[PDB]
């Protein structure tokens, strides 16, 4: 059938791209998009309509910014009858804000689960709702969607949950290795832990400390909304200890100093 | 030659055990010692003697208890000229203190990286200081120690930062389910963790979450130790959290419920 694209941007692009190549006709509203949007629509070669015509398609994907959501959500809530699926890094609360504006159509929370950069649409996408059925069909169109939870707010909630128990990890590794790395024992460490939590260990353990240095700011936001989330559901404990860690990571030895 | 072992309890019965059935002479003093004590000796065979002959050994090991070990080591300090083995579960400064004892021979900070009852004798042993691989010359005789670090202390931190890791990483698990758990995703979050963590994960991570649950009191009190010993070198930020949770904890999806 048709699928219509609200935003038109890396995640659209790629997911867009694989739809066209399987004989999906992919749609997109280039009116008031800036030229990056509107070049990576045109090297897609999607089909530049109207609002409401995006609108009118039997699935509709939301893939702007966090902070538009709900606003794409409103504006898209008066006109779409068939599915609206937002794959926006929103919170679970915001998703079901987002499901409340969707008044005439299905709503389905999708959660995108790894790198668009190095996975492509190939990336794993997880969905939930009544309608999360109906957008997995895309499988037979070069997707990768499955269905988990019931309802609007569980992908995302997964996603969020995933997400929080590693960077969770990951702070927990630099407390241990910058207290190793004082004595002159990181590599001993790293060493001992590589016997009970894997082989390739190491490697991803050291990648994830550079990333949550470098993204230390980013990653302090991200704490916040899981200690929001957790909080409606138990009394979160890690979360301020995790943000404390955060708040001091502002040559992976060189990581470690201070 | 001869192995004297200072305290002869669970640990001295399983090593002087495996020492024995390999041709050395094991000695320790019984003169003050309890019934349970003499009678792992008796059952063992070891050579009882002075404490002054104990001393005499060319390798003395310490296994006695952690309120016990720097007074050990300061009587047998004034007199052992060969190697004496600290093997008391006591803080990375306590071993540099007791190392300051052994005036007149070398010290070796071993640290026992298991369990004991289950793995027996065949327990890998880490042990650090100068005289290191001359300790490490017991592996002829059954043993299976490893050298780590370089001074006296060293085995012991890296034992305590595995520890400090491998519990931490419990806790943060069980919070994660916990909140999954409240919300019907737990195991939907698991089968993402392992669709991340690469290795077995969730296989490794139901174990991991059962055991802590099971000894809930001994990993609140380990916890409080480690979070001591973390204070010698760093100003620790995660243990006050991961203390919380083992304090709560005090068919896996029956421990998620705070
Ligand atoms: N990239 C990833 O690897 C990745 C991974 C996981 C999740 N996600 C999520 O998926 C979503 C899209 O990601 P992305 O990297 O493609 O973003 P971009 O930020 O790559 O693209 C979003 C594009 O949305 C448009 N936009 C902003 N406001 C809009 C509005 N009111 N109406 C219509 N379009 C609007 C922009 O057009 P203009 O440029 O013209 O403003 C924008 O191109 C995000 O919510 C993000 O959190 C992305
Ligand atoms: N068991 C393990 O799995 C394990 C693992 C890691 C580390 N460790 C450590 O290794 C050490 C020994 O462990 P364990 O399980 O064998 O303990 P026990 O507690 O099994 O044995 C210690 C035995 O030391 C003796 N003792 C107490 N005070 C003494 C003194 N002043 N002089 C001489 N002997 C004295 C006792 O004699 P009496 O019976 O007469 O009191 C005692 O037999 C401890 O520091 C412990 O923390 C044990």
């Amino acid at each position: 059938l048709r699928v219509g694209f609200i935003g038109f941007g890396e995640v659209a692009q790629t997911l867009a791209s694989r739809l066209r190549s399987r004989g999906v006709e992919v749609v997109t509203s280039l009116e008031g998009r800036s030229p990056s949007t509107i070049e990576r629509a045109r090297t897609v070669g999607v089909t530049e309509t109207s609002e409401e015509d995006v609108y009118s398609c039997p699935v509709v994907i939301s893939a702007v910014t966090p902070g538009v959501a709900l606003g794409a959500a409103r504006r898209a809530g008066r006109h779409v009858r068939g599915i609206y699926v937002d794959i926006n890094n929103i919170s679970p609360e915001t998703v079901r804000m987002a499901s409340s504006l969707i008044e005439k159509g299905g709503f389905v929370d999708a959660a995108i689960m790894g790198s668009v950069r190095r996975k492509g649409a190939d990336i794993r996408i997880i969905a939930s709702g009544r309608d999360a059925e109906e957008f997995m069909k895309l499988n037979r169109y070069g997707l990768n969607i499955e269905v988990r939870g019931r309802e609007p707010g569980d992908a995302s909630a997964i996603k969020m949950l995933r997400s929080s128990y590693t960077k969770g990890v990951s702070a927990l590794l630099w407390e241990t290795l910058t207290a190793a790395h004082r004595l002159g024992l990181e590599e001993d460490v790293l060493e001992m832990l590589e016997y009970t939590e894997g082989n390739d260990f190491r490697e991803s353990a050291i990648s994830r400390l550079k990333s949550s240095c470098i993204h230390a700011r980013r990653r302090y936001e991200e704490m916040k909304e899981v200690q929001d989330m957790l909080a409606e559901v138990i009394d979160p404990v890690m979360p301020t200890c995790i943000i404390r860690i955060f708040d001091k990571l502002k040559d992976a030895r060189l990581q470690g100093c201070a």
